[PDB]
RNA sequence: AGAUGGUAAGGGCCCACGGUGGAUGCCUCGGCACCCGAGCCGAUGAAGGACGUGGCUACCUGCGAUAAGCCAGGGG
């Protein structure tokens, strides 16, 4: 767990995104959604040692 | 008595200009053949797909719920 309840916290946070896109509420969509590529992935990359 | 000339609804032929049409000419990221290199993939789940994934994305190419992408090395 070194590296989760960051992804839940920033899949929490596309929940906030995905909800403010669909009411007509989203105005930085790809400075903001398109985090997961660096940020989300930003901690999902461990070697899964032992 | 007397004759040729005429009338063009429309037709014919020719000339001029159009439309329809897609031939011809000229192109090539396309294809064919030949010669070279290369030559297997799969329980470490293949070839092939269905579905999906872009903020808006219909389709194609991707790519897999990490979903036009992730991480590291190298080139630029
Ligand atoms: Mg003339
Ligand atoms: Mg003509
Ligand atoms: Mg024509
Ligand atoms: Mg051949
Ligand atoms: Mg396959
Ligand atoms: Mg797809
Ligand atoms: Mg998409
Ligand atoms: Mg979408």
């Amino acid at each position: 767990e070194a590296r989760k309840l960051s992804p839940v916290e920033l899949e929490k946070l596309v929940r906030e995104k995905k909800r403010e896109l669909m009411e007509l509420r989203f105005q930085a969509s790809i400075g903001q959604l398109s985090q997961n590529h660096k940020i989300r992935d930003l901690k999902r990359q461990i070697a899964r040692l032992l």
